[PDB]
């Protein structure tokens, strides 16, 4: 689709068979999700944002369908504000920026 | 344009007088940009992010030109490591997300 930023662009994600909403994130170099169980081994990392670093759990070939479109990749899961779908993912999906 | 997202969107700006570099981010609310001092009254606003929270100036009804496309609106000026064009300048310019 082709999604405007009037409002912010929220789209339901599926991960581990389960479902969430998440932030289409083009500031985002990575995908990152709040709190929750995973399958799969995972490592400790740092990533930082406008505030600082903080801890999360990498989780690396992860299958994820984000508004119809399938993605594996790495995701991310740590205490972030929103969950966000970051370019990792989102070049895979084919997102482009337009204007 | 079309931009693709295998590397950090980033453009060239016009602010207060001066070009600098930009993230076009469709998950930043508002545009925060690195510190500069921009003429004008303001006033004070926290914003948040992975991180933590950050102290920002608020400045409104600021003229931004963005690849050619004039904006006016809110911008945020703090000590925010990259510069990003949020979402109240994106639609101004008719940005949207494709895929
Ligand atoms: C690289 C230079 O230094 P740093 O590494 C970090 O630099 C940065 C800092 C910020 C960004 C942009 C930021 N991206 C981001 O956080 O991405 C994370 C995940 O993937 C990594 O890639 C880049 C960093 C990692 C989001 O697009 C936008 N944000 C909100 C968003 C948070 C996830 C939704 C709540 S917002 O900025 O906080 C923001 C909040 C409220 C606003 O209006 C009210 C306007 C903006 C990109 C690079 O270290 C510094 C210690």
């Amino acid at each position: 689709p082709q999604i405007t930023l009037w409002k912010r662009p929220l789209v339901t994600i599926k991960i581990g068979g389960q479902l969430k909403e998440a932030l289409l994130d083009t500031g985002a170099d990575d995908t990152v999700l709040e709190e929750m169980n995973l399958p799969g081994r995972w490592k400790p990392k740092m990533i930082g944002g406008i505030g600082g670093f903080i801890k999360v759990r990498q989780y690396d070939q992860i299958l994820i369908e984000i508004c119809g479109h399938k993605a594996i990749g790495t995701v991310l899961v740590g205490p972030t504000p929103v969950n966000v779908i970051g370019r990792n993912l989102l070049t895979q999906i084919g997102c482009t920026l337009n204007f």
